[PDB]
């Protein structure tokens, strides 16, 4: 234990990429980094559960025809703990090119060793005693329209319920494409995505930035539900009607109510669209 680079590749024709494009770029969802992390651990620790916290999100991972990616996932120890960050670099046929790396994301990994902290839900009953209800298609609209497109693999099928203003409830499946690779998973990371919506619903391009802890404790099933409650969202200036960033809690059910995943506090921030059309395009761009 102390330091230890591993070696991961995110190539064109992956179906992460193949299925999430803004404004018709493939890139490599923040979150997704989640899963590797949770993939990797399981090999430097020791098989030991463990968790996430101080998550940045910090350059998209961007493909092309033109090139693929390596990513490198660097373990170093520190105190109780370990600091990880990835980076990437582009590569073409299985070679990296060796100009300039990426910083991609940074957190720190402790041991899990503490129960969730989120009690049970009935699954049924907030579904039935659901008060607001939307499709799940609608709230994929607001990617959409902000030029954000899933594809067949990371769009999740469902519906979100909410419970007097104050809940919500995402009920989400994969595709028959993505569920083939749920168990190959330690996190899909479809699922992951999809979850980074929790609280849509509470106000109907925000784009993930930091998370508080992440917490993995069982893996997921055919179908979760994303619970989300309007008292964990705080706003900058805390009653904004175009706010810089927000944030939440969200945590991932199963159906019969056990605890799958904790997230607290994801920090999301609007972008400007020509920010972001500038910033992939330089991405795409060899």
């Amino acid at each position: 234990d102390q330091v230890k680079t591993f070696l991961q590749k995110i190539s064109h024709t992956n179906y992460i990429v193949r299925d999430h494009r803004v404004h018709q770029i493939r890139v490599l969802p923040g979150v997704t980094l989640i899963d590797m992390l949770y993939r990797l651990a399981a090999g430097y620790l020791g098989e030991r559960p463990i968790e996430l916290r101080q998550i940045i999100f910090k350059q998209p991972v961007v493909t092309s025809e033109e090139f693929d990616k390596h990513l490198y996932v660097t373990f170093t120890p520190a105190r109780d703990s370990w600091k990880v960050e990835i980076t990437s670099e582009k590569a073409k046929n299985g070679t990296p090119l060796g100009g300039n790396r990426d910083e991609n994301m940074e957190c720190q990994l402790y041991l899990q060793e503490d129960a969730p902290r989120a009690k049970e839900l009935n699954i049924e009953a907030f579904m039935k005693n659901a008060s607001r209800k939307w499709d799940m298609h609608d709230i994929y609209g607001i990617a959409r329209r902000s030029h954000i497109e899933h594809g067949e693999f990371m769009k999740n099928e469902g519906a979100v319920y909410q419970l007097q203003d104050k809940e919500e409830l995402m009920e989400l499946t994969l595709s028959d494409l993505a569920e083939g690779f749920r168990e190959k998973f330690k996190a899909h990371p479809a699922f992951l995505d999809a979850s980074t919506l929790a609280g849509s619903s509470f106000a109907l391009p925000y784009i993930p930035f930091m998370i508080d802890r992440f917490c993995m404790y069982q893996p997921f099933p055919k179908t979760i539900y994303t619970y989300s409650a309007k008292n964990s969202r705080t706003e900058s200036g805390v009653s904004d009607s175009e706010p810089d960033v927000y944030s939440a809690d969200f945590t991932i059910y199963d159906r019969a109510g056990n605890v799958l995943a904790e997230c607290e506090k994801l920090t999301v921030k609007r972008v400007r669209q020509a920010n972001m059309i500038t910033h992939l395009e330089h991405h795409h761009h060899h």
